[PDB]
């Protein structure tokens, strides 16, 4: 035998995300209507799926310490803009239909 799993953190993994999703939705507009509309999707999906951690981040970083809440804060910030942004970037991607100029 030989299996096992286990690491922990969020910010990370949802830094990961948004990033990857960021590109894939500045893809989306440089995307063709056979990868686009499953781009337009596997974001959503990579979406939510961040959604949620703002969400554990947010209910978690409230039980944690104004000593450990450090960076944290800041950075809680920083992600809501990003995220946030992420839902319209996303959709302000999709809406092109093609190069889009300006």
């Amino acid at each position: 035998g030989s299996s096992g799993s286990s690491g922990e953190g969020y910010e990370q993994d949802f830094a990961v995300l948004t990033a990857e999703i960021t590109s894939k939705i500045a893809r989306v507009p440089r995307l063709p209507p056979d990868e686009k509309k499953q781009m337009v999707a596997n974001v959503e999906k990579q979406l939510e799926e961040a959604r949620e951690l703002l969400e554990q981040m947010d209910l978690e970083v409230r039980e944690i310490p104004p000593q450990s809440r450090g960076m944290y804060s800041n950075r809680m910030r920083s992600y809501k803009q990003e995220m946030g942004k992420l839902e319209t970037d996303f959709k302000r991607s999709r809406i092109a239909s093609g190069p889009s100029s300006g």
